[PDB]
């Protein structure tokens, strides 16, 4: 009925808010700036299987009744919790780093230059508190006004797209087919960082926490399996809603960017007066590295300076919406590894110092390209940590114990596998190419050190996967 899925509406809007997090704004700017059109069949399975992980949350959550956090807490020994939990902490803190830069970015585009990029994260951080001083007459519940807020901003990206007009023949080689020749090492690297970033690993405990909203009476099976496929449609039409602005904003910027010289934008738009052409035209014909400054710049210099508020506008929304859909996330971090129950208070603190100190830092020393690297960094780390956050869910459904009868099925179980090892690979691969890449002989010890426990990590799952399979 209409009316059941009205009840059981409100958790998709909030994954899909956390799938459209400024940092996967960055990576499709990137992806769409150097590859194009060459990568959207990656977004696409990426994106299938970011649905199908989500599926499993919302099963584990909804037939045992406790997020996944907890379901660890009381299966793992102390130190692979602890360990698992900073991996949690660690992904949790680049997502912030991640939205804080997009808000600092948004407002450096609303000032028109005027205001830095401290006040940015000042005035940024200042409206963090603000929501939690909100708790003074607090009855609120989120959905309604982030549903709003993200058909605003889905509105914005869309007359967008819209107003670009792209052209839909290539955008079906772009889909279908998977395949990229002519394409180098880059292009992988921001493949790799799509793939890690549109896959929040916090979205899983997130989602795990989120099914106890509703009432299930775990006694009765016929209930929590219609509660189990009203969530699994709700998360699909959320991922749909994710995937087409994803689509739209792939085809307008690979539409307005692919083969795209300096000299070249600088000439079709200098006629116009936005005052920030300086850094864009090293008078030479290159591919323009484009950050989310970048980005809007030409986008309203191509298009019309409206553009560039409306696109700011966007930014600023993601952003607030990623920094509260993190908070939500590490507060049932704290709630399921540790049991410390706070309401909003310690894991913001929290989350905003570790943010604020890097940016800071970066800000006052360091210039914007530094934050395009920076957040390129962030979003690699967050595919590195994925498979921390989709192994553990794997296990838990794999055994019978918790779950007798919905348990995994033998498809369900090779695909699993298959994903498994085919994101372990690429992981190794990706640090692979990481090897060589360092400038000083010294941080070799310490490179082999991190991917000697990384790897330890995952073999030790690997382990407790395989004796629960």
């Amino acid at each position: 009925s209409l009316r059941k899925l009205w009840a059981f509406t409100g958790p998709g809007f909030l994954m899909s808010i956390a799938f459209l997090d400024p940092g996967n704004i960055e990576s499709d700017l990137q992806a769409g700036a150097v590859a194009g059109f060459k990568l959207l069949w990656v977004l696409l399975w990426a994106t299938v299987l970011g649905l199908l992980c989500q599926r499993l949350a919302a099963r584990l959550g909804v037939v045992t009744g406790k997020d996944l956090g907890e379901v660890c807490h009381l299966y793992y020994p102390k130190v692979p919790r602890t360990v698992l939990w900073l991996t949690i902490e660690l992904a949790i803190v680049g997502s912030d780093m991640q939205e804080v830069i997009g808000t600092a970015i948004a407002f450096n585009l609303l000032s028109a230059g005027r205001i830095p990029l401290w006040g940015g994260v000042l005035i940024t951080i200042v409206d963090t508190f603000f929501f939690l001083f909100l708790d003074n007459y607090g009855l609120r519940k989120l959905e309604a006004f982030f549903g709003l807020l993200i058909t605003i901003m889905a509105l914005t990206f869309g007359y967008e797209y819209v107003v670009a007009r792209p052209e839909q023949g290539a955008l079906l080689r772009g889909l279908f087919l998977p395949s990229c020749p002519g394409c180098g090492h880059p292009e992988l690297l921001q493949a790799v960082g799509i793939v890690g970033a549109i896959i929040m690993p916090h979205n899983i405990y997130l989602h795990s926490a989120l099914v106890k909203s509703r009432e299930i009476d775990r006694a009765r099976r016929a209930d929590i399996r219609e509660a189990n496929m009203y969530f699994l449609i709700e998360a699909t039409i959320a991922l749909s809603v994710s995937f087409i602005i994803n689509l739209f904003v792939m085809a307008v910027f690979g539409q307005a960017f692919y083969q795209k010289t300096n000299q070249a934008a600088f000439n079709i738009c200098a006629n116009s007066s936005l005052h920030d052409y300086a850094k864009i035209f090293p008078m030479n014909n290159a591919t323009v590295a484009v950050d989310i400054y970048q980005g809007g710049v030409i986008l309203g210099c191509l298009f019309g300076p409206a553009a560039l508020y409306i696109w700011a506008i966007g930014l600023l929304a993601a952003g607030q919406s990623s920094t509260m859909t993190g908070t939500y996330a590490g507060q049932f971090v704290m709630e399921g590894f540790l049991r410390l129950r706070w309401s909003r208070f310690a894991r913001v603190l929290l989350t905003r110092s570790c943010a604020i100190l890097p940016t800071v830092l970066v800000a006052v020393f360091r210039d914007l390209r530094d934050l395009s690297g920076l957040n390129d960094l962030l979003n690699v780390l967050q595919s590195l940590l994925l498979p921390f956050a989709v192994l553990p869910i794997l296990t838990f459904t794999s055994m019978p114990t918790l779950m007798q009868e919905f348990a995994n099925g033998l498809l369900n179980k090779v695909v699993t596998s298959s994903i498994m090892v085919l994101v372990c690979a690429i992981n190794l691969y990706f640090v692979v190419s990481y090897l060589p890449s360092l400038p000083h002989p010294a941080y070799f010890g310490l490179a082999a050190l991190l991917a000697a426990a990384y790897l330890g990590l995952s073999t030790y799952l690997v382990w407790t996967c395989c004796l629960a399979h």
